[PDB]
């Protein structure tokens, strides 16, 4: 069998490519990654066709993730294909819950990463603007977020 | 002035983001990969969410190559956003040539990559069933033709 789960933020280039990364790692090491289709999306066209962010990237290697993406947009067919879609902010939440309500077929979960993470901090802020630190952190709550996800399956 | 290219196959996990990451780096060895926006995707839904068969990753490995992709289908807006289409093999051109008579606006020009190649190897055949040998091939088939279609424009 198989579970689907969807990452989105708005540009695909910081939030969710870490947390698309941090999952596959997350199911690699706990030996469940045949079970699981693991993608992510971006709530719109800005960084479409961009590889992630470099400081994402450099925080990847930093703890032995491959994260290998390219950015691109949701889909209509994400919304059909995907068991979970989880975003970032409220945000993201907001214009996904539009589309889901605008779509042939709606088998996706759509919820907040943040509403997993134990520690209850519930939004995953955008550190496009930020240091290298706030990519640190984001992937410090998609972790935390990542294995609560993970824990209720 | 910019430029793109989309390159698919059946499942996005072999040729096609092998032949993306071969001509990524060829637009940068050539210092035009500012006027570009490169990717691949699928014709079909069974690998999507899948990173490239871990074959092609050390093909790619091997030659000094940055894959960095997730298995994604072909959308509707990749006909209308992206200049080129270059597939692989007759099945992949025969399902673009149909789907691309049934959007409403069809930027892109579908062509094999094969058709690009000096030595006139005309498909690229899927390396899934084989070794990594298989994927070597494909390799050296997308540095052949991607040269040689960067070199057309």
């Amino acid at each position: 069998g198989s579970k689907s789960v969807l990452f989105v933020c708005l540009g695909n280039i910081c939030r969710s490519p870490i947390a698309e990364a941090v999952f596959r790692k997350l199911v690699t090491d706990e030996k469940v990654s045949d079970n699981w289709r693991i993608d992510s999306a971006a709530t719109s066209t800005y960084e479409v066709g961009n590889p992630p962010d470099y400081r994402g990237q450099n925080c990847m290697r930093k703890h032995g993730i491959h994260m290998q993406h390219i950015a691109r947009q949701i889909t209509k067919e994400d919304f059909a294909t995907f068991d979970y879609i989880l975003c970032m902010d409220e945000s993201n939440l907001r214009d996904l819950n539009r589309k889901s309500n605008q779509v042939k077929n709606c088998k996706a979960k759509i919820e907040l990463l943040g509403s997993y993470d134990p520690q209850k901090q519930l939004i995953i802020e955008d550190p496009y603007y930020g240091n290298d630190s706030d990519f640190e952190v984001v992937y410090q709550q998609c972790l935390r977020c990542c294995k609560a996800f993970l824990e209720k399956t």
